């Protein structure tokens, strides 16, 4: 798989993207990889934001599909023609695919000013395609196509510009470390998992763990954030803040408000604790546990005219939608969308930073008994 390492390509807080090409002959876009939607959607017209776009009138592989599609945000959208055409990926599997493609033709609040990327790559499930799941993902056109085995994998590294590797059909031992440890898909709608424990620093929080999942708990590409139901993120926040109270920060810092600012080189990592996430193991009665640093969850943010220090978001954040697992946690690891097998792995990644300090670990096998109780019904 040796064509497909270094395939990605992003800027920090804007997700991570990959080169494809659209139609006959080919137009080369690049594409965010979004393991939490499940459309294939590319830029049709000259918005002015973006560096190209889709021109359906060159292709003389396009078939219009009459139908269009409307996807809504808090405060956005986007809004498109649907249609199929020949798809490929020149730093993927040697294939192509014809695949459903969402020509946007009106957005608000998706493009990003500056950004790289024209469109996105839905990875995720049926169930949550729009307008309803007889729209057909691209990987499973891919896999219903060709030889390309039902799996992918994800090493995010992020060190301005980061990188990563999206690898289709496989995975490759030289993104990770040690053992690749599997928790069950509950779900095939978003890649849905179950968190059984929580540790900051080694202390539990000792919810009922159904809280953790409520209602939903997902391992998302295209979030930058990890996102908590607000119950978790109340308590998550509490012991944070108590463990890092060598210094002070304004109640705005933990709500995403303000963003904190040290002097160059002068980060204080070691005043922040770690946290570990306890995943459903493969078996009964066994989990494995995740642990991430301050590195990961304290996110340096770009530019600043108004100001020259290392300044940094918190990116830990509530929801109403369940547990959302983004770039946050997957810069840690290397992760195996095992959809062959309805799980996802996880490894440490040999690209995650660290030092001689602390790590980012995967350890197993533990104990944790009543996991089943975990999930929201």
């Amino acid at each position: 798989f040796v064509e497909m390492v270094d395939n990605l390509r992003g800027k920090s807080g804007q997700g991570y993207y990959v080169e494809m090409t659209v139609g006959s002959p080919p137009q080369t876009l690049n594409i965010l990889v979004d393991t939490g939607s499940s459309n294939f959607a590319v830029g049709a017209a000259p918005h002015p934001f973006l560096h190209r776009y889709y021109q359906r009138q060159l292709s003389s592989t396009y078939r219009d599909l009459r139908k269009g599609v409307y996807v809504p945000y808090t405060q956005g959208k986007w809004e498109g023609e649907l249609g199929t055409d020949l798809v490929s990926i020149p730093h993927g599997p040697n294939v192509t695919v014809r695949a459903n493609i969402a020509a946007i033709t009106e957005s608000d609040k998706f493009f990003i000013n500056g950004s790289n990327w024209e469109g996105i790559l839905g990875l995720a499930y049926a169930e949550i395609a729009r307008p309803d799941d007889s729209l057909e993902p691209f990987f499973d056109s891919l896999v219903k196509q060709t030889h390309v085995p039902n799996l992918f994998s994800l090493q995010l590294c992020g060190a301005a510009s980061v990188g990563g590797s999206m690898i289709i059909g496989g995975i490759d031992h030289s993104l990770y470390t040690g053992s690749l440890w599997y928790t069950p898909i509950r779900r095939e709608w978003y890649y849905e998992v179950i968190i059984v424990r929580v540790e900051i620093n080694g202390q539990d929080l000792k919810m009922d763990c159904k809280e953790y999942n409520y209602d939903k708990s997902i391992v998302d590409s295209g979030t930058t954030n990890l996102r908590l139901p607000k119950k978790v993120f109340e308590a998550a926040v509490k012991s944070i803040k108590a463990a890092s109270s060598t210094e002070k920060f304004p109640d705005g810092f933990w709500l995403g408000e303000q963003l904190v600012c040290w002097q160059a080189g002068t980060t204080p990592w070691n005043i922040f604790p770690v946290i570990s996430l306890y995943l459903m193991g493969e078996v009964t009665n066994q989990s494995f546990r995740i642990t991430i640093l301050p590195q990961q969850y304290l996110r340096p943010v770009e530019d600043v005219a108004t100001s020259q220090d290392d300044c940094y978001k918190f990116a830990i954040s509530q929801s109403s939608t369940g547990t959302v697992m983004g770039a946050v946690i997957m810069e840690g690891f290397y992760v195996v969308f095992d959809r062959a097998r309805k799980r996802i792995g996880f490894a440490v990644s040999a690209c995650h930073v660290h030092d001689e300090f602390r790590t980012a670990a995967v350890e197993g096998p533990f104990v944790t008994l009543d996991m089943e109780d975990c999930g929201y019904n």
